[PDB]
């Protein structure tokens, strides 16, 4: 489907993601993750989730992978001039999707 935000538009079906019109290319992960979030604009969510549905039940990789991943997904938005939404740090408890 389709979710849109201002310039930013997130295309489920490709996996794309455009500024303006622009391409902003992202690695699966990032856009799933980023999609995931989206989804539920303005709810916090645990890491512990994110990571459970984002990167699988089973995942074992031992790192801040989805803190590393809001990190690039953040700079991939910033870089093309989006900051009227944002992903929030809520420390402690999670990660928010919202307006600026």
């Amino acid at each position: 489907e389709q979710l849109s935000f201002d310039e930013l538009t997130l295309i489920n079906l490709s996996k794309v993601v455009t500024v303006n019109g622009h391409e902003v290319p992202m690695r699966i992960k990032e856009f799933e993750l980023l999609w995931y979030l989206a989804s539920r604009e303005n709810e916090v969510i645990s890491k512990s989730e994110l990571l459970e549905k984002v990167w699988g039940y089973d995942y074992y990789e031992d790192a801040n992978t989805v803190n590393v991943h809001i990190h690039r997904i953040r700079e991939k938005l910033e870089k093309e001039s989006f900051t009227t939404y944002t992903i929030t740090t809520v420390w402690g408890l999670g990660y928010k999707f919202e307006r600026s």
